[PDB]
């Protein structure tokens, strides 16, 4: 997405915090992690 | 995952270092990302 961001779950509540930006989205419990 | 953990996309190579870890896995390129 962009390094230096931030991405939560908005089900489980999982934070994981991008260090390298690929490509891709973040989709978990079947659902498109939201940017903090 | 448990935090201080890094995910590495297999597809287009997005690394996220885990802050908080959770219950659920990061879907990314529609593959489960890999650990680091
Ligand atoms: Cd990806
Ligand atoms: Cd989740």
């Amino acid at each position: 997405a962009n390094e230096g961001d931030v991405y939560k779950c908005e089900l489980c509540g999982q934070v994981v915090k991008v260090l390298e930006e690929g490509g891709g989205t973040l989709v978990c419990c079947g659902e498109d992690m939201v940017k903090q």
